[PDB]
């Protein structure tokens, strides 16, 4: 009983430490995402002002290209829906455990059932102390999980806003783009060559295509 | 009779506090589920989240009708 309670308390403490580390990482990611979103909004406003002021200028294309190059890529931002769902489930489980452990005396009496041969006054006091410590740890873990869930929701909202802003800016830049020399050309070709880079379901898709091709050949 | 009424009132207050906590938790869970459905529509994890929410949802069948108790208290 005492050993099991100590193991449960240690597991709860480890889970709380892991949740705190995850919350700190999520807060850092959310701060970075907010800074990126603010920078993207400022860049979009500047690009709109430049397009409105210097329409038809040659430097407008260069400015748009520079803005597109400096625009961050949202593909590196993973979806936070699964993390938010997991955090909500963990918070619900912690709340249920705290509610079940609200009556410390009742929980101790229920745990002592079937072990009266190994229950004494000191054992009961130690069990009550362990129950109180577990309840405090569960409350701290629930608070940490709530903070982490709020941070994750804020980060997801910021990431969605940044993705929408980036898509709008890319569309605007594409619309704007749509609307001596020999030495430069060889240099550009050399630069492009030097900077060149290379980036179940497929089998199932190929099998129906092979069957269709065989049927066509037969017919 | 006064002692019995005081004990019944304490039990009813505890039950009402538990019911209020359960209702607040249910409202929070419903808001979270609505937000998840609005944000991650068409996602595979949405079904798992909905199943977990349904499993964690409390059952009201254990709550007895309080109309008879209210009528007896009024009488």
């Amino acid at each position: 009983l005492v050993k099991q309670e100590l193991e449960i308390n240690q597991q709860l403490s480890q889970r709380l430490i892991t949740a705190t580390e995850n919350g700190n990482q999520l807060m850092q990611q959310n701060i970075k995402v907010k800074n990126w979103l603010e920078r993207a909004l400022q860049s979009e406003r500047n690009i709109k002002e430049q397009i409105a002021v210097l329409k038809g200028s040659l430097l407008l294309s260069r400015i748009l290209y520079q803005q597109q190059q400096t625009l961050p890529s949202a593909d590196e931002l993973e979806n936070m829906t699964n993390r938010i769902a997991d955090l909500r489930l963990e918070q619900f489980e912690v709340n249920q455990q705290r509610d079940a452990l609200f009556q410390s005396d009742a929980f101790v009496n229920k745990l002592e059932e079937g072990h009266t041969n190994e229950v004494n006054s000191e054992v009961h006091d130690a069990l009550l102390q362990v129950v109180d410590m577990r309840r405090e740890l569960l409350d701290q873990l629930n608070k940490q999980l709530g903070n982490q869930l709020m941070m994750a929701i804020n980060l997801q909202i910021n990431q969605q806003q940044l993705m929408s802003v980036s898509k709008n800016l890319k569309s605007i830049l594409t619309q704007q783009i749509f609307w001596d020399w020999i030495k430069a050309f060889p240099q550009s070709l050399k630069d492009e060559f030097k900077s060149m880079k290379i980036t179940f379901i497929a089998f199932l898709a190929g099998l129906p295509l092979l069957l269709i091709a065989g049927l066509i050949h037969w017919r």
